[PDB]
């Protein structure tokens, strides 16, 4: 069975763990599907091919309202295709940051759905291991919408260190996953971390960079000693303690977390400080991601323009080429789709300059949206202290970004506007 013989790509949906996610359409029935394309050369398999096929077959037969539905699985010489259901409500935290009010009832309603999904998958001997906010999608971008857990079962078969992929993962990993011996209790720990963030807006294990967060997770010590925890019930704190128990055999099960008094009481007072902190948290994570994407896209577009100029030169020394511009794009890469991308751009040098400038403007606009969102007081600038947090999350060395900051503007007074921030990212990816 061949994937392209059944589905056609419509548009990109986002970046997933182990691969890119494309919105596809069945060529006969018109059914829309989310397809994750895992490149075999950039991921690698940690199990035998027979074990993967067995897990996929089991996953296709499972059904729970809080677990993503997997429909199909294809494989060719260079890729794996995971075909499943489209959830259009966005990421859970992106919905929570838009709310004006959030309470323990809102938090418990969320955590009951995650724990229901997890309890079901653990009965079927499936472990997630990489449970995190990004893997919690909503069916609708609204309150009380159903939460679907994505990627439950892939970690056991695919190998995860590309920085843009690792960002936002160290907060949630169970300490025993770091040391190598782990079972289904690691999913309770990650849910405990998510619950701690929902009620305080701050991760229980934090640090200036990836390794500093992992050190805190490995020691496993945390506290409820922040002013915002004074406005939270002891029952919520008691559940978090059972969920963040260090020794996995002593940690509460997902089933026993659903039967905890906190879940049963609060799923039958606004946490204003928690909403303020979670916005700052999401903004920081999203600006670090956007910054790494921008740098990655600048190297990709620099490499592609060098490869594209060689293909278009060899095909000519007149210096001019409609039909040959189409053939050259397909050499680097639907004939109707390719024709339309070149018609939008409309001498091959001027065409290459217009097609590149169009990609550069769109790359600048995605980064700018994330910068604007991070700048919640609309000051137009981000401080040196905020740059340290952003570059810490994105794993850019301190002496390196401070040197680059000095080279962009010698008279920065510990702040950068958007244009200066963008200039610094260009210097950090060899431009
Ligand atoms: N890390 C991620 N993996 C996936 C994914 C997609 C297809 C699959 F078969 C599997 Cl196993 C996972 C994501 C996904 C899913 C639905 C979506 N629906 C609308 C928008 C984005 C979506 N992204 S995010």
């Amino acid at each position: 069975a061949i994937f392209s013989d059944r589905y056609k790509g419509q548009r990109v949906l986002g970046k997933g763990s182990f691969g890119e996610v494309i919105l596809c359409k069945d060529k006969i029935t018109g059914q829309e599907c989310a397809v994750k394309v895992i490149s075999k050369r950039q991921v690698k398999q940690k199990t035998d091919k027979e074990s993967l096929l067995r897990e996929v077959q089991l996953l296709k037969q499972l059904d729970h309202p809080n677990i993503m539905k997997l429909y199909e699985f294809f494989e060719d010489k260079g890729y794996f295709y995971l075909v499943g259901e489209v959830y259009t409500g966005g990421e859970l935290f992106d919905e929570i940051i838009s709310r004006k009010r959030f309470s323990e009832v809102d938090a418990a309603r969320i955590i009951r759905q995650v724990l229901s999904g997890i309890t079901y998958m653990h009965k079927n001997k499936i472990v997630h291991r990489d449970l995190k906010p990004e893997n919690l999608l909503l069916e609708s971008k609204s309150k009380d919408a159903n939460i679907r857990i994505i990627d439950f079962g892939l970690s056991t078969h695919f190998e995860a260190k590309k920085m843009k992929d690792k960002i936002g993962t160290a907060y949630y990993i169970a300490p025993e996953v770091l040391h190598g011996t782990y079972d289904e209790k690691c999913d309770v720990w990650s849910t405990g971390v998510i619950l701690y963030i929902l009620l305080s807006g701050c991760p229980p294990f934090n640090g200036a960079n990836e390794y500093d967060i992992l050190k805190k997770v490995e020691k496993g010590k945390y506290t409820f000693e922040l002013p915002q925890w004074k406005k939270v019930s002891e029952s919520a704190k008691d559940l978090i303690r059972k969920m963040l128990t260090y020794v996995p055999s002593m940690r509460i099960s997902a089933r026993d977390a659903l039967d905890h008094e906190w879940i049963q009481t609060y799923t039958k007072p606004s946490l204003d400080n928690a909403i303020l902190n979670i916005r700052q948290f999401q903004g920081t994570q999203k600006l670090a991601q956007a910054a790494l994407l921008y740098m990655g896209s600048k190297l990709t577009s620099q490499d592609e323009t060098k490869e594209l100029t060689a293909i278009f030169h060899k095909m000519d020394g007149d210096g001019q080429l409609r039909a040959e511009l189409i053939e050259g794009y397909k050499e680097l890469m639907v004939e109707h789709e390719v024709d339309q991308v070149l018609d939008a751009v409309d001498e091959y040098s001027e065409f290459v300059t217009v097609a590149m400038d169009r990609k550069t403007l769109l790359s600048r606009e995605r980064l700018e949206r994330a910068f604007r969102m991070f700048d919640s007081d609309n000051s137009g600038k981000i401080s040196s202290t905020e740059l340290a947090t952003i570059f810490g999350v994105s794993d850019v060395d301190s002496e390196t970004w401070k040197s680059v900051l000095s080279e962009v503007d010698k008279n920065n007074d510990g702040e950068v506007d958007f244009d200066e921030f963008q200039q610094m990212l260009l210097k950090l990816c060899g431009n």
